[PDB]
């Protein structure tokens, strides 16, 4: 029987690595890319679906779940995993962003209070028990996103008290055996832009000691340079034998970038909502499958991509969907971009085994960016 | 390989029948319901999951494909089967009753000129040209679907010209030899509600000849016991030994009630529509899952049915699939009602089979609506 918790490094190249961590709801192969499954769904597709396109792992919402269906329905109803008919490992973010980016709020050092986009309540303690009612695998800490761009002093302030919510968490979920027995919990690194307070962040997470570390405060409107520059010193400073996440990325680019930078753990909305939105990836580049060009192609989506959608239906028969408001076009959108981020998380995976990633994100990034 | 068209009527109970169509691309079991997939798709479900629930035939929509993506442009991708991956056969409406529900119209003896919901052109020579470029193996001839009610006058005339368009859709479909050679055309009985009219209109379908019959002009507002009372009659008028298709006909109880009156097919977009809309049926009726009573109910949508989505989700998730506007709640709902209706179908034909149908038709009754 798999352990609650473990995480091997196979292969690795520069800061890249690959390798798997095993819990005891399956394994999950790094670099790993998360589907995003927000209200119990990940948009358009059936859990089957998400599994066929090759995700080992899906993340949920403490913030979206606890306003709806709520986290106390979804443990009376046997947790988010039976609720939702995915049986794999679930990561939850813990509110600490999405509180923040979408409620209408009071901060201190307890914790958030805010209106539902009613009035309701978020702090380190109350973060791990509705992750712990939803039934995830990898429980998030509770954190602070600092915005960007944010001053140095008020950054250090931001990241402190991400510290201490850190240290709060992990007493949290520890407090509670069931939780500490089988889920996982991460810690949040944040500090902004600035070295120095990265790597007072990342001394106190990993005084605190979590089974994986995130990169948290980025992919706030900072731009790939920056975010790549951050990632450079930041990435090293966190324990090398556990896994790095970056949340909330991103981008194919930012993804291979990110991975060359010792990055294992990714989610983004993206592939999901702009499939609904007619945006298709292929290793040509993005296309709008909206656009009239694709009225009469009779090709798929994209000319190697190995799933459903591109083995049956045509970029004209979607160019239909799309603009007619059809639901499978989201379906299908959404399998397809799901689909091809698996792929890239796979290339990328051999790659690295094969001593051949650095050659592939050059051919990668040549080819996309033509 | 199987022939142009052949029905055959295995068994029978009272006006009752059940068989098989046998065409080029597939058998349609008899009595059928035929999911509505009028935009070239059954909404929110891809062509393997209207397959999977058991439907043996789709209904498209010649004025609404004409519309978008184009008649023309679907032939010259390859037909409406490749355009949305639906292999089996497929009946086509004619135009002749959405253009006057949907369209902003000028009718005359030729045909009928409108301005999409740019102006457009129908006739029964243009409406049989366009299920031709569609490729659809049952095309149906161009009619009038009088409005109801109608006074005796009104019904006439109107019944009189969709004959003289019964004659001309049947000349435009034999003079293209393709068309002729692999498709079948069925005639659109009128007469509104009334009995010499049905005569006159079944006298000249049957002097035309057609491959199958419709009762056209059902479904319009006159309600179960009208429609019933006009079927006790005119479904006697039409040739024995062809299909005899209710169209947009119906609840669950009226395809019982107008199987037990000598119909064979269906088509309504009441389990697609309603279920994105949150009704789900059930052998016990009909529940609206939106309810408040759902929302920690474990059990499946029906006690008793054997689709995928009963198999594996509960009422409470498909409730907060609903409420929360997902796409998935529309997939599921959908899913699970198409699969209930095909159930009854099948239900149905066994019972007919076995000589059982009245019992069948009493306790279906019983039960619904206790
Ligand atoms: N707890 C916690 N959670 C986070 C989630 C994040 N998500 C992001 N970036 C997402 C940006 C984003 C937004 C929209 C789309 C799209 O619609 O395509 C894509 C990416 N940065 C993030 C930072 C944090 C963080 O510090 N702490
Ligand atoms: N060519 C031709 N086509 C028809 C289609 C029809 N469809 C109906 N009834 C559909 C009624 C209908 C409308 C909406 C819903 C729902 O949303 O649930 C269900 C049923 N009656 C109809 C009559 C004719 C006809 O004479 N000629
Ligand atoms: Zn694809
Ligand atoms: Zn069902």
């Amino acid at each position: 029987d798999r352990p609650r918790f473990s995480f091997s490094i196979a292969a690795r190249e520069g800061k890249a690595r690959t390798g798997t961590i095993e819990m005891k709801r399956g394994v999950i192969r790094t670099p790993a890319f998360m589907p995003v499954g927000t209200a119990a769904t990940v948009k358009a597709l059936k859990p089957e679906t998400v599994r066929a396109t090759g995700a080992d792992i899906i993340l949920g919402n403490t913030y979206h779940l606890m306003l709806r269906p709520g986290a106390e329905r979804i443990a009376k109803l046997g947790g988010l995993h039976s609720f939702m008919g995915w049986d794999r490992p679930i990561l939850t973010d813990s509110g600490g962003y999405q509180v923040m980016s979408l409620s209408s709020t009071k901060q201190s050092e307890e914790g958030v209070t805010f209106k539902s986009h009613s009035r309701h309540m978020l702090s380190p303690e109350r973060s791990i028990e509705i992750q712990h009612l939803l039934g995830s695998d990898i429980v998030m800490a509770f954190d602070e996103c600092t915005p960007y761009p944010a001053t140095p002093s008020r950054a250090a302030s931001s990241m402190e008290r991400s510290m201490r919510w850190a240290k709060r968490s992990r007493d949290a979920f520890d407090s509670r055996k069931e939780q500490a027995e089988n889920a996982a919990l991460f810690g949040i690194q944040q500090g902004s832009v600035f070295e120095n307070l990265r790597q007072q962040s990342a001394d106190a997470l990993a005084e605190i000691g979590f089974d994986g570390y995130a990169v948290g405060g980025l992919a706030v409107g900072e731009g790939q340079d920056e975010m790549f520059r951050v990632l450079d010193f930041s990435v090293p400073m966190l324990p090398d034998d556990k896994p790095h996440y970056l949340m909330g990325v991103g981008k194919p680019d930012d993804i291979v970038g990110a991975v060359e930078r010792g990055i294992d753990m990714f989610d983004c909305v993206l592939p999901t909502r702009s499939g609904r939105n007619g945006q298709a990836f292929t290793w040509d580049g993005p296309i709008n499958i909206r656009n009239a060009r694709f009225s009469e192609d009779l090709k798929p989506l994209d000319s190697e991509c190995h799933c459903a959608v591109c083995q049956k239906w045509s970029r004209a028969y979607i160019h239909h969907l799309i603009r007619a408001g059809e639901i499978l076009g989201a379906m299908l959108m959404t399998e397809h971009n799901i689909a091809f981020y698996q792929q890239l998380m796979q290339k990328i995976r051999d790659s690295i085994s094969e001593g051949r990633f650095s050659q592939f994100a050059q051919d990668f990034r040549a080819r996309y960016f033509a």
